[PDB]
């Protein structure tokens, strides 16, 4: 057992393990989104790349949380990773909307954990979220909102054309 | 006559000469496709470049097969090269569909020859196809399928615009 | 739907999706093993690093399989990822034994899929496994067997000492 | 007197001076630990180096606190520095246990001051601790816990051997 644990509640420890599960599920969802856009009958490379990069970012978030859990003397505990909510993800617009919903749910989980840390007077936890998660999440959601607006303006009456142009001229490929 | 030939059936030798003919015909077809898209009344440079590059790749496939034929102690035999099936190739979409049909026929010829090699217990032949042809063909067909989907999404109700944009923003020029 | 699919059976497609699940589960198991050895009350950095590297390798194997699925015109389908079989992994010896068992199960899944590919006359699938998985797996299992033998010789009557020395002098840190 | 002081309570000012005393005492304790392990009849250079480095780190922590005190318009006040609690520090294990106890007491002092800063609505103080002390302290305690576990596993039935090996193969020398 730990000889280091100090000011680290069982409630926070458990919530950290739940958040790890949420980040890994998000990673898995992004893996599925990425491979959908790589299908020969979808074929939007920039969109594929965007979601593959997010799968990696979310995995890295989970790893940082697990590292912190150990640094504090908590015990990492893993649960089943539920499959993503969809097998096919529709249009780029459908996918970017689903991504924003996912990100808002993760952001709310971060905020909930920050509030728990504040209530438990755990400033290391609070600082850790502030320093590595909260601003990164606000930036990502701003970026997704920006994309969504551009996708929306391009639908118009020529949806295929707009979907191609967004992928070619906004997303990295 | 050969002093080297070993485990190399007459059936395989003949099939290799037929495949050489098929690759050279494919090369010739791609030469014609390339020069069609270079016409002043077609003028799609990226499309021209794509097919010219494929003419070269298919010629190189034929040369590798002829080199292998000699390495095994078979006898290269050449036949008439039939002219391509069309003198004019329609739209970029028409051309990319015709290319996928051609590639599937070549892929089936590779698979047929692999099966013959397996039946004849000729592992060098089988390995040679695996190492230099089968994956290259799967990759090319994936690429063509990706292009076809993008061309298709761009037709919409403004076909000229979409054909220009695909050439400008997807194909190398 | 796919315009590219050729010689790619539904049986192989399904088996590829199952193998992806197996690789991702293996990745998850290695993630858990790695974080266990990072605990302050275990504290074997070289062992942690070894398993973290394997988590990454297994994820990359899954990604290669998913890429290939798309190249062939199959449909990636994801299932629930079961949690690892243990929450605590015992000694370095216990962990390396569990890793070898896992690797043998993955190797058997690769062999089973190769046999299915041979029966279905799918040489691209067979080549793909040969080129990227089968030798990599044999090498890894040889390496694990080598480690296991060294761990075993070091138990003797001073288990702590031997566990420390293996981590310090064999594993990268 | 200060023309700059703003939102900086007398309670915080006093607690900052006490924390400076605690950091300087910790520095002094580490100086003594370092020179003990440099004795010809102890002679564990890696252990000496570890504690000498910590003496320097704790002095630097004190200096940062004194700099901040001035930046806020508080008045640095120094008290007697009590000698360390021991003149001889036993084994490496005894020393690393004593170091962890010391570090936990410093960590609790940081947490107490953070709580005081929160209660007094002094966000600069709170941020200052978060940014320069709280994570540094968690990392150091994790490192000490890791060392303690390795020292403990090496005692076994050959204590001298284990103490030598830890110093040679874990600590920098
Ligand atoms: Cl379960
Ligand atoms: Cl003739
Ligand atoms: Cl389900
Ligand atoms: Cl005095």
């Amino acid at each position: 057992s730990s000889q280091i644990r100090q000011n680290y509640s069982t409630e926070v420890e458990a919530a950290v393990n739940r958040l790890v599960n949420l980040y890994l599920r998000a990673s898995y969802t992004y893996l599925s989104l990425g491979f959908y856009f790589d299908r020969d009958d979808v074929a939007l490379e920039g969109v594929c790349h965007f979601f593959r990069e997010l799968a990696e970012e979310k995995r890295e978030g989970a790893e940082r949380l697990l590292k912190m859990q150990n640094q504090r003397g908590g015990r990492a505990l893993f649960q089943d990773l539920q499959k993503p909510s969809q097998d096919e993800w529709g249009t780029t617009l459908d996918a970017m909307k689903a991504a924003i919903v996912l990100e808002k749910s993760l952001n709310q989980a971060l905020l909930d954990l920050h509030a728990l840390g504040s209530a438990q007077a755990d400033p290391h936890l609070c600082d850790f979220l502030e320093s590595h998660f909260l601003d990164e999440e606000v930036k990502l959601i701003k970026k997704m909102g920006d994309h969504l607006t551009n996708i929306q303006r391009l639908v118009g009456s020529q949806a295929g054309l707009g979907e191609y142009l967004f992928e070619r001229l906004t997303l990295k490929h």
